C-alpha cells in the first residue's frame, strides 16, 4: 500500500550506514529537500551505476537544498563494504548514507514490497510531503538529471505560483513560459480574460516568464547533460 | 493500492472516445507495448501540454511498437470537445484515445483516487507486450511530464528484453560503461568462478559484468530522445496560431 | 438509498461553477429555496435544452424566491467550457450554477447512482427540508413550467395552511379552490360540520376560495406557456 | 433503498379491489404499460381529487396502452367503500384497481417508508422496466396530463430511437423535433457531420421531426387540458 | 413475541381517532383499568358487531372503573366513516377511541402479528400491569360479558386477598365463596389449620365468602345478560 | 408464543395416561383437543377447573373434543392430586395431564416463574390452533365459554359463517351467522344484487343457517354458566 | 459444568417448604455445615426411603453441627404433601426443609441437568463446611438408595482432620494399616522431611507415611456407631410397625 | 461426565500397558471402578491402594476390575508400587494410569491437582453408574462400593430399584422395591393384582434377592465396621 502525492511521508525511525535517523523530521528540521531511492539488493550492477551518478551530481542537489538518501535490502555492514568497494574500484565516493533494511520493514511500510519490487524514488519537499514517486524496473537505470529537473521546476511553480508545462524549459507550445493556475469560477475566468496580463490560448490557458535567465538555464543544464555523450568512461581510468 | 511492478495489468473494461476495449488484451492481442497517462481533469493546461507532446512524438512510439492511451476523470462527449479545441487553438491533432473515467471506477482501481482528490489521479503506466507493468511514473498535477524519457524507458527495456540484458544509470550515456549493458549478475558460486574463467565479458567483479551488443542505430535512436528533450524547439506553436 | 420527502437536505459542502457552497446551509442562510437538478454528463443535448429551458424562466423562479442549481458529473473546467458553447450557439446565457460532481460523490450521496441513473429534481424549502423529488430518465427532457408550478402552490399550501387539489388551478372538481387538511379527531370532524364556515362535501372534504386572483392566474400562466407552440425557435436565428 | 429507474419492477403477488395480480406480470402479459401511484390513506381530499383525475383521463391511457392501479394503506374493504362515496356524491367512478397494503408490506418494498411518505408515481412500460418516478407531497396534487405526456414522449422515443427535448413538443431550441442520440466516438461523430441528413448545433446536438403531426398534437392537447380552466365543475351538481 | 401476564404494558405512543395518547400511561393517570380488543379491518361485520358490544356495556365498564380502547391496521379516517356508518345504521353511538394503526406497528410491537391474526384482548389494570389477555380467531365473536366478569373478579380478588374459583360465583364447588391464597411453608400449613378460621377442604383449600350481595349479584347479572336471548333486536 | 393459524408445535409429552405425541394423538383419531396449563399440583384455583372440567366432560366429548392438562409437576404428583380430588371431591378426573418437570413444554409453548404457566390452547382436528385464552393464577376459568367457543367454530367451519359477538345472543342479528364479506368489487355487487342474505351493507350480510338444536345448544352452556348451583360439591362429601 | 471440590457453594437463592433462605449463607452465618441431597420426583419410593433414613439420623447430624435440605424438581405443595404422607404412613417426621425445583433452575445451576428431558440425572449430594464450601460430593443412581451412615462418617472424620490439622486414613476408623490413627499432612520440602525423621514425634512408614492417635475414644466410637448401625439388620421394621 | 453417559472413548497409558477405555473391559463383560488419585508417594492414597488391594478377590467375584488413575509418570508408579509391596507387604495387582498432564484428569472433569479425585463405577456396557467425589484429606470406603456394585447387579438383574440402607433398610429391611407405575392404568392394576407388599401404588417391595446376595451385601458393612486384630505395621 504506496503512499500518495501530497500525504506527508510516513514518520519513521530508520538505521543508516551514517547512523539512526528519524524521517521526515531530519530533514524538515533543516528545512531541507530529500530524495530517497530504493534498491533490491546490494552489490549489484544496476544500482551501483545509480549511486555513482547520483554521487556525481551531489553537489547539483545540495545546490537545490536537497539531501540524498539510500535504501536496499541489505545488513549495514554489507552497505559499508558495498560502499568500499565502490570507492575502490570505480574511483567515486558515495557520499550519501544508505538505510539498513533487514527483514524488509521500512520497504513494507513504503508499499515497495520478492524483493525484486523494492525499487523506486520518493521525492518529499522541506514541508515532509511527498510530491514525485517514480518506479523504474531493476533492469533499467534511471535518470538522475530528470530528478534533478523535477525539483528544479517544482521549487520555481512554489515560489512563483505557477504550474510547470510538459518538457520545461523546452515546452512545443510555450517553451520556457510557466502556467498560471486556472481559474475555477466563471467570475475568475471573466475576469482573468479582462486584465490582459496574461499571455492566453484560453481562461484555462494563460502564461507567462516570470523565471529568471539563471533558472530557466539551470534547467536546461540537466537535460543537456543527460544527452551529453561523456568524455572518458570511469571503467577506463580505473 | 496499486499494482506493483512485475505484476499483471488489471483486468478491465474501458470506456474510450474510439469506443470499447477491453484491458490489457486490446493491445496484447497486436503485441504491442502500451503506455497509459492519467489526467485529474478536461480543459486543464498542463494536462494540454503533455496531450501535445505526446501526440508530437506518436510516431516514434509506433516505430517501437507502443501505443498511447489516456486517462481521465470527465464524460466522453468532454473528451471529444477537448481534443477538438486543442486541434483548432493549437494545430495540433490527438490521435490517441483517451479514457472517459466518470465515478473514476478505473482510476479508483489502479489506485489512483478518498473523495474531494482527483488531484492525485495522475501517474504514468508502462505496460508490456505480456501485459506486465513495467515502470509507473507518479508527477504531480503542476508538473509536465518528460515525455522523452518514457521514449528512453521502452527503447531501453525491449533492448533488455531482446538482449538480455541490465540497463546502466543513464543509458545510453553511463558514466561508467557509456552505451554498455550490463549482463545480468551470477546468482551462484559455480556461475560466478565460470563467468571470471569466460573472460568473454568487460568485468569490474564478478556481479559487474557488462558488453556492447547494441546496434549504432539502437543507440542513436536513444541518443535523439535525449537530445530532442534538450533542445530548445526553433518556434513555438502559440505564436503559430 | 434516497432521501425521502420529510427529510432534510443532506448536509454537504460542493464545489461549483461560481465556487464552493454548503448546502443546504447556503439557500436556508438566504430564507431562499432551491432546485437542484443533476446531469449524467456535459455537452449532452436533453441537459442542454433544460439549462436553457431553465435560464428561459429564471426571473420567474427568482420572483418565486427560488434559486436553481444544476449538478453534472464531470469537472468544473467542463461546465463552464458548456455554458460558453450554450451563450454562444443558442445566444442564451446560463445564470444559475452547477455542482461539479468528478467521481460522483454528490451523487453518491443523493442516491441517482452505471451514470445514467444520475437525474433527479430535488425541490428543497427555505428551512431546508426536501419537499418533492421528480425522476426522469435521460431520453426524456423535464415540462419546468410543472417544477414551476409545484413551488408556487407549495408555498401557497405553506402560508394559506391548505393542501392542493389535482391538476391546480384547473381541478375538475372544486378548479381554482384549494383544501383543508382534513380532521384527525371525532370532535374536529363535528365542530368542522358545525361551523358552516368551508363549503363541504364531507368532513374529510372542505375547501375554500382563500388564494388571491394574482396567485391563481400566475399558476395557470406557467401551464400555458408549457401548452404554447413557441412563436419561432432559437436554432433559427 | 428504492427501486432505480431502468431496473426491473420488483416481483411481488399484491391484493387489489378487483383480485389479487401478480405485478408487473399482469400487464407485462398483455403487453401493456401500467402507472402505479401510491397514496397514504383512504378518506383523504387530495387523493380523492387525484383518483377522479386519472378517473376522468382512463380512455386516453387505454389508448397508449397504459392501465392505472393506486396503492393506498388501508384495508380493501375500506377502499371498495372509498369507491363507492366518490361514484355516490362525486358522481364519477373509479375503473382502475386499488392495492390494500396495511402493514406496508408494498409500500416498504418500494421503498415508501408516518405513512405521509407513502406518495410516488411509477411509469413501467411492457418489459416491467421502471421508466420514471414522481414524488409530490401528500400536500400537493399531481398534474396528471403531465403523466400522459411523459409515457407518449417514452413510447414515441423508444420507436422512433430518438431522445425528447425539454418541454416538448413545444421546445424553445428545436419545438417539436427530437433528439438524435448522441455519437460516443470520435469516428461517429465525424460521420454523423459529413453525412448532414440532420438539422444541427454540434456533432453532439442533432435533431429531426420523425413524429407525425397526430401524435405531437395528441400531446399538445394533454398540456392544452392542463392549461384551461375546466367548464362546469364536478362539485355543483349535488 | 407478546407481551407476559404480569408484565407492565408497553410504552407507545399511540394514534386514536381521538386524538394522541401515551399507553398506558393515559389510563395510570386517571388511575383506571382499560380493555385493549384489536381487528383485523374497518368495515366488517364481526368487528362492528363487537364494538356494539362492548357499546351497550359502556356504562357497566365505566362503573367499575374501566375505560375500553380499540385497535385496528387502518386510517384514522376509516376508523371516523366507520363509526359514522354504526351510529347511522345500526343507531348505536360507537363512544370509545379506536387506535389508528397503518404499518402494524402497534400489532406488532404487541406481538398480534398476515394481518387476519390482528387479534387479541388485553386486559391492563390502574398500576398499567397486564392481567389477562384473550385471543379469539377473527371468524368468532367475543363474549363481552365475560371480559366484564374477569375485571369484576380481579378487582374484588386485588381488594379481598382472594384467589377466585373456577365460574365464579356459581362455583359447583365453594358457590359464591373464595379462595384464600394458599400457605408456602410447612408453618403456615400448620397456622392454618390450627386457626380454623376458613372453610376447609385440605391445609391448601381454604375459602369464605367476603363478597357482598351486591356483588355477586352484579357478577349473575352479567352472565345472566350473556345467556338470556335478547329483546327486540337491532337490525329491525 | 405460538399464534393463530399456525399448527400446534410438534413433540412428544409424558402423560399420566402415557406418552404421547402432539398434536399427533388427537389429529390421529380425527379429534379437536384442549390443552389447559397450571402452575402447580396441590393448588386450589386449577383443583376448581380440573372439576368443572370433569364435568362437563360428556359435553366436550359430544363435540369430538378431548381434554388434556398441564402442570409444572411430576407425574407422580398428578396421579397422587386426582386420587386427592377423588376421595375428597367424589369427582373423577378422566383426561390426562402432562407431567412438565424443566417446564419444556411449558417454556417451548411459551407459557413462562411458574405463575406465568397459564393458557388455554384450543387446537382443532388438523392440528391448528384456533383459539388462546391466558387467564391470571388468581382468575378461575369459565369453562361453559371454552365449550361456545369450539361449538361456534365448529359451526362456522362446517356452514362457510362468521360468528358475531355473544352468539346466539347478538343483539343486532340474534342467532344469526355471518356471511364472509366480499373482497372485490365484483363480488360486492353480485352480493346485493342476489338478495339471498339479510344486509345491512355489502359486507354486513347474515342468515340463519344453524339448525335449533345447534343453537340451542349453544345457549345451553351459557345459562348453566349463570345458574346458582343447586346443592354444593364441598357439602355431598 | 458442575462445581468441584475446594470451589465455594454457588451463591443463589432457593424456596423450601420452610421458607425462602439463601445458600450457603442461611447456614454459614449459624456455623453449621449443610448437605444438600437432590431427587428427581416427590411420591417415589427409593427417595422416601432416603427421607426416612436421613430423618431418623437427624439426631447425630445435629450433633454434629450439620444441617439437612432436601432438592426435588416439584411444586412446594407436592413437597409438603409429600411430607404430610410419610408422618402418616410410615410414622416419622420429616424435619428437615425441602427446596421446591420447578424449571430446574436450581439443580441446572449446580449441573444436575446438563442436557433435556433427563431430572433422572438429579441425585447429587453436595456436603457443605461452614466456611460455604464444597467438601464431598456424591453421585448415587436413582435406582440405587443411599448409604446415609456413610455421609455422616465423612462429616466427623473431616471435622476432625479440621481441627487435628491431619489426613483421615483409608475405612477409618478401621484402617488395615494404621487402625484409628490420622495421617500427618506430608512434608512438601526437602528439609521438612529431614526434621519430621529427625523429630520422632511420629509413628512412621516413611517420612511421607507419618501418623498419631489423637482422636478422642469417644470421637472413635461414634464413627464406628456410625458404621454399626449400617452393618446391623433393624430390630422391628417399619412397614411392620405401620 | 454425567450417569447414564457412556464412559468418554480414550486411550490411556498404564503401568501395565496400553489399554482402551471403556473397550477393554467392556469387551471383556467387565465392570470397572475407575479411582483417581492427586500424587504419588502420597499416605492417603496408599492406605486406599492397599484397601483396594486387600479386597481384589472380592471385586474378582463381582466380575469388576479395578484401575487408578494418577497425575504422575508411569516410572514413578512402579517405584510407588515398589515401595508399598516391600514396606507394607501388599502386592498391588491392579493397573495404575500414568497421567502426566494430566490429560485423562482433565477429560473427565477432575481439573490445582488436588480437584484429581473421583470414583468412576462403570458397567459391562460402558456406561457410568456411580460417582464418588472424596476430598484429598478423607480416604474412601472401599466397602461401600463393593456395596453398590453388588446392588447394581442384583437391581440389573431383578429389574427392581434398590432402598436406602440395604440389605438394612428401616422400612422393609432387605426388600427390593418395584419401579413406580407411571400411568394411572398401571398404578389401578398394581393394588388390584396383589403380588407385591405395599404403602401406597408408588410404593411397592417383595424380597426376590437370595439369602446368599443379602447375606453377600452385609458382609462388606459389617467388614468396614469391625475393629482389625492385628494391624499391618
Amino acid at each position: 500500500s504506496i503512499p500518495l502525492i501530497g500525504e506527508r511521508f510516513p514518520e519513521m525511525e530508520v538505521t543508516t550506514d551514517h547512523g539512526v535517523i528519524k524521517l521526515p523530521d531530519h530533514y524538515v528540521s533543516q528545512g531541507k529537500w530529500f530524495v530517497l531511492f530504493s534498491h533490491p539488493a546490494d552489490f549489484t550492477p544496476v544500482c551501483t551505476t545509480e549511486f555513482v551518478s547520483f554521487a556525481r551530481r551531489y553537489e547539483d542537489f545540495q545546490r537545490l537544498g536537497v539531501d540524498l538518501i539510500g535504501l536496499s535490502v541489505d545488513s549495514v555492514f554489507s552497505h559499508i563494504k558495498w560502499k568500499e568497494w565502490i570507492e575502490r574500484h570505480i574511483g567515486v565516493r558515495i557520499p550519501f548514507p544508505i538505510i539498513a533494511d533487514p527483514q524488509g520493514t521500512v520497504a513494507r511500510r513504503l508499499g515497495l514490497l520478492a524483493t525484486h519490487t523494492v525499487r523506486g524514488v520518493f521525492i518529499v519537499d522541506a514541508r515532509g510531503v511527498i510530491r514525485t514517486m517514480l518506479y523504474y524496473p531493476m533492469e533499467l537505470g534511471r535518470l538522475v538529471d530528470e530528478i534533478l529537473r523535477i525539483v528544479k521546476a517544482l521549487k520555481l511553480g512554489d515560489s512563483l505560483k505557477r504550474a510547470v508545462p510538459a518538457d520545461w524549459p523546452n515546452n512545443e507550445i510555450i517553451g520556457e513560459g510557466l502556467i498560471v493556475p486556472p481559474p475555477t469560477t466563471e467570475d475568475q475566468a471573466r475576469a482573468r480574460m479582462e486584465s490582459g496580463q496574461y499571455r492566453s490560448l484560453d481562461w484555462w490557458f494563460c502564461w507567462d516568464t516570470p523565471a529568471s535567465r539563471d533558472d530557466v538555464e539551470e534547467a536546461r543544464r540537466y537535460l543537456r547533460r543527460a544527452a551529453e555523450k561523456p568524455a572518458k568512461l570511469l571503467y577506463e581510468e580505473a
